[PDB]
């Protein structure tokens, strides 16, 4: 791919973070913290999933960014509607205004409804994802296999501004506990 050049500088927005998860100093990295992490609860905060937002808000244009996955078990990346759901058990869709996809028991796949097996042959350690506002377009690229493409979310309804989103996953396996990063530009 050539989209290199729609590269953007993620944070992660701590008051939409579930109350275990750990975000570094300079806003880059998130983990699983092995207990609540001493915040105050919000409306913001993802209540049921390890999940945070990053704060950057986009509504037009094209936009590229990298996430470092490496040793982990499980997680969702992608991009959401900021009017996504906080609360209570939802499923990843573009229906409930989630474009993603995600690892989990060894297989790879795209958060569609019903969801929609991935073909992967090099287990990706980073992950490029580019969003076209106005073509209405998601991909996902394996940075690890020279950004062969994962998957792409055509004909979407963005339907509001987008935030990217992040599932750094549960921890019960005690195999899992390795951050998601944002990779540099
Ligand atoms: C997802 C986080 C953590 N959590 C758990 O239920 C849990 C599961 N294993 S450890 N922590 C809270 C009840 C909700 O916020």
């Amino acid at each position: 791919h050539h989209h290199h050049h729609h590269m953007v500088h993620i944070t992660l927005d701590r008051n939409t973070a579930n109350s275990w998860l750990i975000i570094s100093k300079d806003r880059r990295q998130v983990r699983m913290g092995d207990t609540h992490q001493n915040v105050s609860d919000n409306k913001e905060r993802f209540s049921n999933y390890p999940m945070v937002l990053g704060a950057q808000r986009f509504s037009s244009g094209k936009m590229y960014w990298e996430v470092d996955v490496t040793q982990k078990e499980a997680w969702d990346l992608g991009v959401c509607r900021d009017s996504v759901q906080r609360k209570g058990q939802f499923s990843l869709s573009p229906e409930n205004g989630f474009w993603t996809i995600w690892l989990w028991q060894d297989s790879y796949e795209a958060g569609t409804s019903p969801q929609t097996t991935l073909h992967i042959q090099v287990p990706p350690c980073q992950i490029g994802i580019f969003v076209d506002y106005e073509a209405g377009v998601v991909s996902f690229y394996n940075i690890t296999d020279h950004g062969s493409l994962i998957y792409t979310f055509s004909e979407c309804v963005f339907a509001g501004p987008l935030r990217p989103f992040f599932n750094v996953g549960f921890n019960y396996s005690g195999g899992n506990a390795a951050p998601l990063k944002l990779c540099p530009l």
